[PDB]
């Protein structure tokens, strides 16, 4: 059975999680789990509970590990504990991949030294002192590295996924099974093609995690230089 | 605050519920509810265990209702006190709504009567039973009931509500401060244009569902007929 392992922790953005377990928990033998410190419940940025299925400690080695993003990613670039484990997991992992900001998490373990990465359109200027090659692009690749942006990333690279793990057929076969065919009724999912009203509006709402994410990933990136 | 519910039963789809979640949550004041017989865990058909948040009974008069689908929506097309609820919600609630199977269950509970709608494609042929004039379309609206198809329908249509809801302007932020602009790896998303080899597939793998959903279908069409 193949392996998949989603990181869930305080403050999660729930889609950036729930979105990509539905896909791939569709596929034939596939075991998909939620890891945090210990089994239980954790409580996402919305307030919806979700429940944690095993600690670090008995996580078995995973083949695709998915690290989402959300208000939550703060504290997890600052945890040694979260951090070690990813670290430990990517290293054998067929496929280490991101969702919005948790590209973030992915940088303050070191895994994106000389890597090219993308993330949230607002703090996409993290990724360089955490010494990626910052990408403008919804999907980028890098080896066996995906980091994907928009709430929804984690469903379609789910389908490339379960293309190259199965063949292409299958992945066609979940897309139908699902009716996956998205239409938004409005076009401002990015910065250049939403108006400028509101890309200032997004932006202010952002600013003060901004400037303490700022702070955060300085003290990653001199951890790193250690 | 607004008020926006979600029926949260055992074997839901999961996606369908916690897509349109997170993008209502974002708005400003909103409350959302997950709703079910009591608060509790209700395990979800991939084995994600969520947590309804209130009762029948003590749930507050909706603003908003949604239906989402998954196996379990052949318990709830014969569970009189779920039926009775959404009657009771949809009687004055400004928006009424369901995604993939869940207008199976506003059928069954006779709210379809008359009414243009659809349903995940597997499953299209149980409306016209339950009274609705039934339509080929992702996303169809008959006065205050938006019926749509696809796990993400509740991420496209609540854009659409936000905007009735605030203004066009308050859904391009969340739109934008998402980062939602999805992009399919593949277009096989509809029976119309999947190869005929992955719709073959896909639907003898729905036929046992769809042979037990007939004889459900109609003992509920015999309970609106009397």
């Amino acid at each position: 059975a193949v392996q998949i392992g989603f990181l869930l922790f305080p403050e999660v953005q729930q889609l950036d999680l729930t979105g990509p377990h539905d896909v791939l928990a569709s596929l034939p033998d596939v075991q998909v789990h939620l890891i945090w410190k210990e089994p239980g419940p954790v409580v996402a940025s919305s307030g919806l509970v979700l429940q944690a299925t095993t600690s670090f400690a008995d996580c078995p080695p995973l083949d695709v590990i998915c690290i989402p993003g959300g208000t939550g990613v703060g504290a997890l670039m600052e945890d040694p504990q979260a951090l070690a484990f990813i670290r430990q997991q990517a290293a054998r992992a067929r496929y280490v991949t991101s969702v919005c900001t948790g590209s973030l998490v992915l940088g303050a373990a070191g895994l994106l030294q000389g890597k090219r990465a993308t993330t949230h359109w607002a703090y996409h200027e993290l990724l360089a002192p955490l010494g990626a090659i910052p990408v403008h692009e919804r999907v980028v690749r890098d080896g066996n590295l995906l980091t994907g942006t928009g709430i929804t990333a984690g469903i379609d690279f789910a389908l490339t996924l379960a293309a190259e793990l199965f063949d292409a057929a299958t992945a066609q076969r979940v897309q139908l099974q699902l009716e996956y065919a998205p239409a938004p009724p409005f076009n401002a999912g990015s910065p250049d093609t939403a108006p400028a009203s509101v890309v200032q509006q997004a932006r202010q709402r952002a600013a003060d995690s901004l400037h303490k994410r700022r702070e955060i990933t300085l003290r990653a990136a001199a951890r790193l230089a250690a």
